[PDB]
Protein backbone atom coordinates (compact mmCIF):
# COMPACT_ATOMS: atom_id res chain seq x y z
CA UNK A 1 0.00 0.00 0.00
CA UNK A 2 1.46 2.99 -1.28
CA UNK A 3 0.57 5.96 -3.40
CA UNK A 4 3.85 7.92 -4.76
CA UNK A 5 4.50 10.87 -7.09
CA UNK A 6 6.98 12.44 -8.79
CA UNK A 7 7.73 16.03 -8.20
CA UNK A 8 8.09 17.79 -11.85
CA UNK A 9 9.10 21.52 -10.36
CA UNK A 10 11.13 22.60 -7.48
CA UNK A 11 8.95 23.58 -4.09
CA UNK A 12 10.64 25.55 -1.64
CA UNK A 13 9.15 25.64 1.77
CA UNK A 14 7.12 28.97 3.21
CA UNK A 15 4.73 27.54 5.91
CA UNK A 16 5.17 25.53 9.39
CA UNK A 17 3.97 22.55 8.27
CA UNK A 18 4.86 22.28 3.96
CA UNK A 19 7.31 20.02 2.47
CA UNK A 20 10.14 21.67 0.24
CA UNK A 21 11.12 19.53 -3.00
CA UNK A 22 13.47 19.24 -5.77
CA UNK A 23 11.82 18.14 -9.32
CA UNK A 24 12.67 14.53 -9.58
CA UNK A 25 11.98 13.64 -6.20
CA UNK A 26 9.78 10.85 -5.82
CA UNK A 27 7.14 11.28 -2.72
CA UNK A 28 4.49 9.34 -1.12
CA UNK A 29 0.94 10.41 0.39
CA UNK A 30 0.17 9.64 3.45
CA UNK A 31 -3.43 9.42 3.22
CA UNK A 32 -5.93 9.61 0.05
CA UNK A 33 -5.18 11.51 -3.09
CA UNK A 34 -8.38 13.84 -2.23
CA UNK A 35 -8.09 17.82 -2.40
CA UNK A 36 -5.39 20.19 -3.42
CA UNK A 37 -2.69 19.82 -0.44
CA UNK A 38 -1.79 16.47 0.42
CA UNK A 39 0.58 15.12 3.38
CA UNK A 40 3.57 13.73 1.93
CA UNK A 41 6.91 11.94 2.73
CA UNK A 42 9.70 11.95 0.65
CA UNK A 43 11.58 9.02 -0.26
CA UNK A 44 14.42 10.66 -1.31
CA UNK A 45 15.15 13.24 1.52
CA UNK A 46 13.09 11.54 4.56
CA UNK A 47 11.45 14.83 5.27
CA UNK A 48 7.49 15.27 5.27
CA UNK A 49 5.21 17.44 4.92
CA UNK A 50 2.03 19.31 3.06
CA UNK A 51 2.47 19.58 -0.83
CA UNK A 52 0.66 20.91 -3.41
CA UNK A 53 -1.11 18.79 -5.80
CA UNK A 54 -0.36 20.31 -8.65
CA UNK A 55 3.81 20.35 -8.48
CA UNK A 56 3.66 16.48 -8.79
CA UNK A 57 2.42 13.59 -11.34
CA UNK A 58 1.77 10.14 -10.27
CA UNK A 59 4.69 7.43 -10.09
CA UNK A 60 4.46 3.73 -10.14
Amino acid sequence: GVTTFVALYDYESRTETDLSFKKGERLQILNSSEGDWWLAHSLTTGQTGYIPSNYVAPSD
